[PDB]
């Protein structure tokens, strides 16, 4: 069976059923369809909160297909909701963008999905919608500035803020506009990112209210003067409107897991370019109404874990009680020099020479941020038991259980076995968690501390452009914020090539820019890719509806 | 005529008691099956209820006004006020009204849904977001330029010249730094290189196409109908040669459901699309009039602009597209606008003026003429009383226009609310069981389009002829040889005036309409023809009303309104 052939025979209960399940009345809720519904955040005011646990689930450092991180956080939380507990599982909500070009895909995978999958791969709430019309406001209002008074002395080939729009369009990467008669505005080079490359999707995310938010996107640096000084929305008296934009979109949206488990889907901005998790308000909603969070991070723990702890817990003030870290025995054999294609045959040796890149992440989350960890086995059909043996063989030397995972054929049931592992751990792991940098600390010295401990790297190496824009970023102050370092998600160097447990390497930063709404200094390994483009054939050509309304050729 | 105690249009919303919309919804007879929610006070009206109830065959009410003027008419008050006397009549009556773009709120100022107490609620969220309907139009439009783009670069095996690419993108805000645009620039891998533009989401043609299709399959061929580009050859290439169409109407899939509201009476009220009246026709959706004629036995709609505009687009485009034909029309004018166009300046309206009333008076009676002895639909006038209009003003109006067999109802609706449109609301009553209905059309579709558009001159707006420059008579002529000559023709001309002049008030006679420029829309079906120069985005103010808008703590919206 597929995965759209799983969600249409599913029987999703009303969702305000699933609402009672965390005591959340109908005057809490605003639905859309019988399916969805927003949950207002006012509801963190007048109610108290049952002080949930919060679990995170990362993963090794992925091959291009996934290590089904997302099947593991959904199968996890009906695991626990099958031990009688009281769980949420907060995700990420997809764009729209990529549908059209390489197909749409489920909310997870087998038999660990949220459901309904097809309003989540389009409008869903009109939260992308939201995010794009605040971005493009913005730009609206800096651009009216600079034609009606320009009293800011903002240098237009200084102007940072990029329009933005929820389509893989490589037309829109690079624009010239401002053209024609002299009302039609200032000529000035520009160019559109994907929604969820914006800014103010970084700072959507890292808000813990309303009135957080509107401060935030107030702090969002558009542009530079001439004379070097930052120009910010809130000197365009912008941010006001652009809360406004994003009051309903801010509220979080609930759905529900094939079984019935309350599902929250809010926010999902890169995992390169920003920290690449969930919402913050919808993860201390969740822990508001539930005893037990499962959430989760892009790509692997050297950049989604390392983000989610050093970036979004510190704004959140919450650490996670638990992190399982996804594992299968296909991404390790890939990374001890087998390819994509011989990824099935019993090769034992590969398999020793891949798994210390499932040691090092096991080190960074046990021994530098002092978290208890489970390793969650995500079971592809073919593992054999001396492969199963070793994993959990070297496991053991460093003082981690190993799980197997089968969330993906049997749903909940297969997750017994990590979810009773995740409950012991919150039950007897010790912990100190630390984060790996104090604010303190320069930008050069975060970087150092992240390479170090996290990459695993001698040092951190910067070109001459890099020293000039850290050095600007210093001399402005925004030298105490974090830093989000956007490299390769298929190594632990930044060299995508480089598999296994990379040895003597060091990082070559080439760029550094400021996100003062979303507050980190973004740092910038490669080139960056904010703009896809679609196929030859995109899969839109293959979408169609009949004369009911019903939709094919999504998935 | 005058509120007695004086509160704003916020005041009046926000002290309203909103019923749940699916108390709403149970004043038409649909379900909650039938239905869904957006939130409490919004709904969505799935479109296969036609498809498994039984029609009732209700009756249309077209509301329509003399030529804008800066003093102002009242049109869209009016619509709601008499819907909501009908109610108060025993009536079960639906208004249908256009959505707001958020592109102006963030300008100038938002506006309520009407004015004083003949408003719709939640005024907050129709000027906001609403239920996304004008996101999905947009997505759909960028979705079309991306793959037209997409193909260029990939093979272009269509032969499109770039130069001669006529689809543009869309987004919903005042942006002129988007009018005029190049795009593709950079490596090899970044497209190729082009000239584009932005229009506001409203001004796209799937929007036109939006409101003009009567079914979900219909919407799919009109999108895919839609000329994007031409070839070297010279031949048209469609979104349906791209493969775009499918995808495009399945973005507008939840967006084709009808939206349910209400006004500040409990009436219900479907919103649902809104276009421009200049390129397009001004017109909310047809699917949501069909909708209203369903589930109700009266309908109240409006059309943009003045009857020489909307009300000519509602008639000879959506009327035609639809099968439909109103039965009562609704002309809505006020004593200081017959009064401006008499001549009286901005700051002497409020002076008694009995000679410049009656020299603006042919505005008006030219309307009536049109809707009456043109297309022979039963009218109205409906004035929008004022309280300095004193009574021989009044009995001016009432005097010249019972000569052409048209009675005057005063409208109180504003300060009043379904109690002030009373009158206005059961003259319409007399006029649908009593006088008959020899509904015409101002042409029809065998002529060519310089017939088409003399037709329109001469009946509606009064010319003597029309004038054509070298570039529109060669356009023309190639929407003749790729057999376009079969469509209505949409005019796009100026609102404050009969002529294509701004400045020529009252009732023009000796003028001549001259075109600059046709262009198609082959999605919606028509052709556009031009007068002027049209501003297809406009731009912000040098102090935006966004600057204002603040949000509380608790989410609570300030300064929109
Ligand atoms: N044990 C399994 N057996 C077979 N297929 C699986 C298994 N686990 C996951 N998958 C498939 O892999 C796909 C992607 O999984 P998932 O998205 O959870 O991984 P991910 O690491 O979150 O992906 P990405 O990192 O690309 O976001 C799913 O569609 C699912 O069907
Ligand atoms: N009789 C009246 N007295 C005072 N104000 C009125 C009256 N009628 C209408 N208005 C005000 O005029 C404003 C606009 O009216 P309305 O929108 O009905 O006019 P319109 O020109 O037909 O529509 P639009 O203004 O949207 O083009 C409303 O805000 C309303 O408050
Ligand atoms: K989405
Ligand atoms: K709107």
């Amino acid at each position: 069976k597929t995965d759209i052939e799983i969600a249409q025979e599913a029987n999703p209960q009303d969702i305000r059923d699933i609402a009672k399940k965390i005591n959340l009345s109908e005057d809490d809720i605003e639905l859309y369809g019988k399916y969805k519904a927003k949950i207002d955040y006012n509801v963190l005011n007048r109610t108290k909160s049952r002080a949930g646990k919060l679990i995170l689930t990362t993963a090794i450092n992925p091959t291009p297909a996934g290590e089904g991180k997302t099947t593991t956080s959904i199968g996890v939380a009906d695991a626990l909701a099958k031990l009688g507990k009281n769980v949420i599982a907060a995700l990420r909500e997809p764009s729209m963008g990529p549908v059209f070009g390489i197909k749409g895909g489920a909310a997870g995978g087998g038999y660990a999905q949220v459901v309904p999958m097809e309003d989540i791969n389009l409008h869903f709430t009109g939260d992308m919608h939201a995010i794009g019309a605040a971005n493009n406001l913005l730009a609206a209002m800096l651009d009216n500035h600079v034609y009606q008074t320009n009293s800011l002395n903002i240098n237009p080939k200084r102007i940072t803020w990029r329009r933005c729009v929820d389509m893989n369009d490589r037309q829109l990467r690079n624009v010239v506009d401002g053209l024609g008669k002299k009302v039609d505005g200032v000529t000035r080079e520009d160019g559109f990112d994907i929604t969820v490359a914006s800014e103010v999707m970084a700072a959507f995310c890292l808000s813990n209210n309303i009135s957080e938010l509107k401060e935030n996107l107030g702090n969002i640096v558009v542009a530079y003067n001439y004379s070097g000084k930052p120009v910010t929305a809130r000197d365009l008296n912008a941010h006001g409107a652009m809360a406004a934009i994003l009051k309903d979109a801010l509220k979080p949206n609930l759905v529900q897991t094939l079984e019935g488990t309350p599902a929250i889907l809010h926010g999902g901005p890169f995992a390169n370019i920003a920290h690449g998790c969930n919402s913050i308000i919808a993860t201390k909603m969740g822990m508001h109404m539930a005893d037990y969070v499962v959430t989760e991070a892009g790509f692997g723990a050297d950049l989604g874990a390392e983000k989610f702890l050093d970036i979004k817990c510190r704004k959140a003030g919450i650490r996670p009680d638990a992190v399982i870290i996804v594992a299968t025995v296909r991404a390790l054999k890939y990374n001890g020099g087998v390819a994509k294609d011989q990824l099935n045959n019993e090769n034992l040796e590969a398999l020793e020479k891949g798994l210390p890149n499932l040691l090092k992440h096991i080190e960074n989350i046990t021994q530098v941020y002092k978290i208890p960890a489970v390793v969650a086995i995500n079971r592809f059909p073919l593992d054999t038991d001396a492969e199963l043996a070793l994993v959990r063989s070297k496991c053991e030397e460093l003082g981690v259980k190993v799980a197997l995972s089968e969330v993906w054929a049997n749903g909940g049931e297969g997750g017994i076995e990590v979810a009773n592992e995740v409950l012991k751990l919150i039950e007897e792991g010790e912990n100190n968690f630390e984060y790996c940098y104090e604010e303190d600390m320069t930008i050069k010295e975060k970087l150092n501390a992240i390479a170090t401990k996290i990459y695993g790297a001698d040092g951190v190496n910067y070109t001459k452009e890099a020293n000039k824009q850290i050095a600007e970023l210093e001399e402005l102050g925004f030298g105490n914020l974090p830093v989000c370092v956007a490299k390769t998600q298929y190594s632990l160097s930044d060299d995508q090539t480089k598999l296994g447990r990379p040895t003597g390497f060091t990082i070559e930063v080439r760029q550094a820019n400021i996100s003062a709404g979303a507050g980190f200094v973004v740092v910038m390994t490669g080139e960056i890719m904010k703009m896809p483009g679609l196929p030859k054939l995109p899969a839109a050509e293959r979408i169609d509806v009949d004369e009911n309304g019903k939709i094919s050729g999504l998935f």
